[PDB]
This record gives C-alpha cells, structure tokens and sequence, in this order.
C-alpha cells in the first residue's frame, strides 16, 4: 500500500515538483496574502492546475497540492467555514489530479506520477515565519484539531499520500504521526526545518524525531524542506545515520541548474525524493531530470 514502492524499486530516485507561487506570479497573479490560495483556487483555479502541468512536463513525478496553507484555521479569516474550507483543500487535490490526466494523455509512456496532499505546520497558520522557529505551544489535542479537517479532505479528495512539510515543532509531529493513525490506508511523509545539522528547528535533536517516526509504519519517508541549499547536505548524512527510510530533500534555490548540482550529494546521502521550495521553478526540476 506504499505508493512510493512501485517508483522506488524502480529508480534511486524520484522527483518532486517546485514553488507554486513563481509561475503564478509569471502567469500573472498577485498573491499578497497568506491565503492568497483562497482566492485562486476559487477564481483562477485552472491556473493551479497548469503549474501543475509544467512540472509535470519538466520532470516533476509529484505534484504537491496548493493546500500548504489551507486550513478552516486560516481560511475562517475569508469568512469560510471548515466545509466551504475543505472543499477547497479537495480542490487543491482535484486540480492536481486532473493536471495529472493531461500529462499523461501528452506522454502516456510516462509512469506513475502522484499526488501529494500538502500539510502545513501550525506555524504557518500563524503568519509569522514561525514554521522556521517551531516556537508555538499547543496541546497535541489542539494540534490534533487544527490539522484533522484538512487531512480528512485531502485524503477524501483522492491524495495518494500526505506531505507534512516545512515541519519545526516535535509536537506538532507526534500529534501529526498520532493523527494518521486514525485513517489506516494513509501515507505520509515526514519533511523539517532545521535550526542546524542536527535539530529540528524547535532544538530537538533529529534522533528523537526520528525514533518516534520510526514506529509509525505509516510514515513512509522523512527529511527537510525550505532548508537554505547550503544546509542541506550536511542534514541528510545526519538522518542518513538514523534511518534508512528513503529521505526527503527539497530546499530554497540557490539564488535570489545550481540546486540540481547537488543531486549526486543528496542521492550518496540517501535522499530518494527530490525537488524545491522557495523562489524554485520547472527549471530547476528539468535540471534535477537532466542529471538522472
Ligand atoms: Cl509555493
């Protein structure tokens, strides 16, 4: 039930998509806001669904969905309810899936190509760079409420596994990997932010996040993400010493074809996921294809 297992013993690697927000502002859209997913998935939502299209085109073999910031938490401030929210979230998938489609009626030689619902971190609710501190506090029954309507509706929307990104807080992960248990055909990976090499960016050292990981089956890979790229390698040869869950790694590009050059580094370092965060494009995912 491992949707990661028909590509991974097949390929050393598999590569993930890139930033949604750089093509959108190149398509034309402007999103200054934190909910600005809102707005386009309601007014543009065809537009989602193309980006989607280029990284698939570029190389990318997972779209992950514009549901990073999706929440009834979040979207309550627009003036939805957690249903009106979570047809939303299931839009993000939706979208996802029919770029999906399209690709492959444009290649159909090309493989299985997934969908990863996005799951942001508590800190990005709070708009105020605290995915990359981690230093909120909430009960795991908080966290737990903050995070189930949007793990229901990304999963009831046909997701084939969650991506829980841009994670800080250890907490948070443990209500998260609590969470998942209550919904059995689900899988998730796990992606951090770092304060170093070796901690979480909330200061727990990265062997307690992975022993507690480690016992929840459903957690089918783990690394960073949004990570600056200089900070990356040294990262992966850490967590490379604690699991041999295939592991994660998509970073900031370097500026702002460079980020691609790490490839080699990433994949001797056990990395098996692969693509980028902030300021990354379908460029940077042709070049990661052209270096496999
Ligand atoms: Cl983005």
């Amino acid at each position: 039930n491992n949707p990661l297992r028909a590509l991974l013993d097949k390929q050393d690697i598999l590569l993930l998509d890139g930033a949604m927000a750089t093509e959108l502002e190149a398509r034309g859209c402007n999103l200054a806001d934190s909910l600005w997913s809102a707005k386009v998935l309601v007014e543009n939502p065809e537009l989602i669904r193309e980006v989607h299209l280029d990284y698939y085109r570029a190389g990318a073999q997972c779209a992950i969905t514009a549901s990073y910031q999706a929440t009834p938490a979040g979207f309550a401030a627009r003036g939805l309810d957690e249903a009106q929210s979570k047809a939303l979230i299931g839009k993000s998938v939706e979208l996802a899936r029919k770029a999906r489609e399209a690709y492959l009626a444009e290649n159909p030689q090309a493989g299985t190509l997934l969908v990863a619902g996005s799951v942001g971190p508590y800190g990005a609710y709070l708009a105020d760079g605290s995915e990359y501190r981690g230093d909120y506090h909430c009960s795991v029954e908080a966290f737990q409420a903050f995070h189930r309507p949007r793990v229901e509706a990304l999963l009831d929307a046909g997701a084939d596994l969650l991506a829980c990104e841009t994670l800080p807080n250890f907490s948070e992960i443990e209500a998260l990997a609590e969470l998942l248990t209550a919904y059995p055909r689900a899988r998730a990976w796990f992606s951090f932010t770092l304060r170093d090499s070796e901690h979480l960016s909330d200061g727990t050292p990265l062997r307690d996040v992975v022993a507690l990981l480690a016992g929840y089956p459903q957690v089918v890979a783990l690394g960073i993400n949004c990570i600056a790229l200089e900070n990356t390698t040294a990262a992966l040869q850490h967590l490379h010493g604690l699991t041999v869950l295939p592991l994660v790694v998509y970073p900031n590009s370097g500026e702002h074809a460079q980020l691609a050059d790490y490839l080699p580094q990433w994949q001797a370092a056990g990395a098996r996921l692969i693509g980028g965060c902030c300021r990354t494009t379908p460029a940077d995912i042709a070049a990661l294809k052209a270096r496999s």
